């Protein structure tokens, strides 16, 4: 689903306090970066308040519940296992020796749902390509994916 279940909003309640250091209703970026730590990441505080800002309805930089689940329903939904990731990954890319090219990427994110051209399939990878190759690798895949 899109929509979350009885179930998925119990947990991500329970998850919500649990992380919830001074024991409020607002999730603040220490808070939260302390989990993502343990969950094998290191963002910065910094990091951290920039996808915050993103996803803040209210817009006060805090995250509340419905925007924690918000968040969490954009994550649990996309995200299986990260074995889903990398099998989805050597399933764009065609040959399967490394990369997608721009123009595998293209035509695999095209018959997925939105219709891309070659600018916005370019766009797409120039923003998280480091060597400059015109290619996305499963780093820079990981990456985009996270991005836009
Ligand atoms: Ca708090
Ligand atoms: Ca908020
Ligand atoms: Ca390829
Ligand atoms: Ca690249």
């Amino acid at each position: 689903a899109d929509q979350l279940t009885e179930e998925q909003i119990a947990e991500f309640k329970e998850a919500f306090s649990l992380f919830d250091k001074d024991g409020d209703g607002t999730i603040t970026t220490k808070e939260l970066g302390t989990v993502m730590r343990s969950l094998g990441q290191n963002p910065t505080e910094a990091e951290l308040q920039d996808m915050i800002n993103e996803v803040d309805a209210d817009g006060n930089g805090t995250i509340d519940f419905p925007e924690f689940l918000t968040m969490m329903a954009r994550k649990m939904k996309d995200t299986d296992s990260e074995e889903e990731i990398r099998e989805a990954f050597r399933v764009f890319d065609k040959d399967g020796n490394g990369y997608i090219s721009a123009a595998e990427l293209r035509h695999v994110m095209t018959n997925l749902g939105e219709k891309l051209t070659d600018e916005e399939v370019d766009e797409m990878i120039r923003e998280a390509d480091i060597d400059g190759d015109g290619q996305v690798n499963y780093e820079e895949f990981v990456q985009m994916m996270t991005a836009k």
